């Protein structure tokens, strides 16, 4: 029983948030989802009956959850699942860190990864995978409760991914899973780039709706993202985190938040402190404003 560390995988890291009081919305909304029972299950995504066959027993669009109803809330399809940055060392590999809370004997560690062009929208499905594994570690020996394997990382990939790791016992047929957010550096470099402030003047009423549209460098229609603010969420130091959190859900062209050293953005509760930054030049947002419809 177990999962990685290092990198965290999906299950691990809303963990280590505080299932009790999740503070990334991927978890928050995964805890909404599927209670948070799972989220200290977190050792056991698995299936007792694999026998090497993962394909046959783990169902599309829940492969992070391994069909078990009781993780149902990692299969959600989200933009946002907070994940690790990673790039290889001077030799193009990778140390991955699997803690092991009951160290049971090893048939293999087979590493899959999503597929150039993966849409983090489309729950997924085997086939949102690339076909055989990149890395596939045949022996191990325990260190400190982990697993510490060197593996090749892909190379060309680039965007937002998930590894998704498979452990298969040799002593029983029985194989644990886990779902890996990370994100890979392109080979041009992408750093966030601030257009604009997502600055409030006054608060909205409830039940208007608040739009933001994103052109590309050439005026087109790059993206667009709506939300209708619920009463609480219609403050004026409110509604501009509403709306951040919506666009960062639905997407990855364009993230509204505060930029961080590593190079995420997470939204704030700030009247003026929210940031519209995307991973090009030349890009411009606009704020629409639909008012609730008066009249008999
Ligand atoms: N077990
Ligand atoms: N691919
Ligand atoms: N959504």
């Amino acid at each position: 029983h177990g999962s990685m560390e290092t990198p965290p995988s999906r299950v691990y890291g809303c963990f280590l948030e505080g299932p009790e009081n999740p503070k990334s919305a991927a978890c928050k909304a995964a805890v909404a989802a599927g209670g948070t029972q799972a989220l200290y299950d977190w050792n056991g995504v698995n299936q007792g009956n694999a026998n090497g066959n993962h394909q046959a027993v783990v169902p599309d669009g829940q492969l992070c959850g391994a069909g078990k109803a009781l993780f149902k809330g990692l299969n959600l399809a989200r933009s946002d699942w907070p994940s690790t940055a990673i790039a290889p060392d001077a030799s193009g590999n990778f140390q991955f860190v699997y803690k092991a809370s009951a160290p049971h004997a090893t048939r293999y560690f087979d590493f899959y990864i999503t597929k150039d062009g993966y849409n983090p929208e489309k729950p997924l499905a085997w086939s949102d995978l690339e076909p055989a594994p990149f890395c596939s570690i045949t022996s191990v020996k325990l260190e400190n409760g982990t697993y510490r394997m060197n593996c090749p990382l892909p190379q060309g990939k680039t965007g937002k991914h998930v590894i998704y790791n498979v452990w298969q016992r040799s002593d029983s047929p029985e194989a644990f899973y886990a779902c890996i957010d990370v994100s890979f550096s392109g080979a041009v470099a992408n750093p966030w780039q601030a257009l604009g402030n997502l600055r409030a003047q006054q608060d909205l009423p409830a039940g208007a709706t608040v739009t933001l549209r994103l052109f590309d460098a050439q005026g087109r229609d790059a993206q667009r993202h709506s939300l209708t603010l619920a009463q609480g969420a219609n403050g004026a130091k409110q509604w501009p985190l509403a709306l951040a959190q919506k666009v960062n859900q639905d997407s990855t062209l364009v993230n509204i938040g505060v930029l961080d050293a590593y190079g995420a953005v997470s939204p704030v509760a700030s009247s003026q402190d929210n940031q519209v930054y995307v991973r090009q030049a030349g890009y411009r947002f606009q704020v629409d404003i639909e008012l609730p419809v008066e009249g008999g």
